[PDB]
């Protein structure tokens, strides 16, 4: 029922909230250390990258 | 958690204390004889060096 106009309004709210989660993962800097940097402590193929 | 900045501050305190221990081993001069000279009475390969 909800047409493309207000689908885009929903999208405004969502992408807004996306920027908020990005803001959580960014702002969360303990002692300057971005804890929720999802790339910072990743145990990739090389463990040293974590 | 402690990043390189304040690791260097810790290092300032440590190396400071290193210079203090060096100062103990240096200042401790009984009758002018640096007792805590850690090279003075060493029984090396040659005993006479002690």
């Amino acid at each position: 029922q909800d047409k493309a106009t207000d689908l885009q309004s929903i999208q405004d709210e969502i992408s807004a909230l996306t920027d908020e989660i990005d803001g959580i993962s960014n702002r969360t800097e303990f002692n300057g250390k971005k804890l929720l940097d999802g790339t910072y402590k990743v145990d990739t193929a090389t463990p040293a990258n974590q």
